[PDB]
RNA sequence: UGGAGAGUUUGAUCCUGGCUCAGGGUGAACGCUGGCGGCGUGCCUAAGACAUGCAAGUCGUGCGGGCCGCGGGAUUUUACUCCGU
């Protein structure tokens, strides 16, 4: 069992002959706070089945978060559409200084000291997606070494 | 040792994009309120106009006087004159 926080719920709507037709979208993170997180986007006729559905997709979509005591190996910037995130390593004592969206994601990978900036489009969905791509993109001294040995 | 963002264009969406808020600051002023103290601080406007008092003197160990005193002398005649203070 991982942890699970709901970042976002929204109600969307389509049109049909006489009246609009509502739907709900749910952004949910799940994490063991020990270097494993997942993002999930779940949509349904009702909030619950949606949230719940998110949960399910979150766990099916997971990342190696190579913590190095509270923080991440190095800096990364990732663009996702018009959304951009910068992630920066911090010495212990700082905290997760981030916006609600990536805070949630960082916290549940058990990151505790990180400096972030949201740049470009601040649309939650894409910020969240960038954050994940960013983490998914972190290497460590080891991995680099492996890559370059040959 | 250092970096958080949110609201608002649509029936809904993504994006551009402006407006707006959350923080910090001030020689402040204004409203309601107002107990004590220490340390700071107080014409940002007319370099407009200014009553009155005070804000730059001191040296008699550089010099000679004037005015008000006091005291000594010369003459034994009282006026005149010398010295000290
Ligand atoms: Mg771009
Ligand atoms: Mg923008
Ligand atoms: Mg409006
Ligand atoms: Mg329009
Ligand atoms: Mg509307
Ligand atoms: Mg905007």
């Amino acid at each position: 069992d991982f942890e699970e926080k709901m970042i976002l719920i929204r109600r969307t709507a389509r049109m049909q002959a006489g009246g609009r037709r509502f739907r709900f979208g749910a952004l949910v993170v799940v994490g063991d706070r020990q270097g494993r997180v997942g993002l999930g986007f779940g949509k349904a006729p009702e909030v619950p089945l949606a949230v719940q559905k998110a949960g399910y997709y979150a766990r099916r979509n997971m990342v190696e978060v190579p913590l190095q005591n509270g923080t991440i190996p190095h800096e990364i910037e990732v663009e996702f559409g018009a959304s951009k995130i910068v992630l920066k390593p911090a010495a212990p004592g700082t905290g997760v200084i981030a916006g609600a969206v990536p805070r949630a994601i960082l916290e549940l990978a058990g990151v505790t000291d990180i400096l972030t900036k949201e740049l470009g489009s601040r649309n939650p969905i894409n910020i969240a997606y960038a954050t994940m791509e960013a983490l998914r993109q972190l290497r460590t001294k080891a991995d680099v070494e492996r890559l370059r040995k040959g």
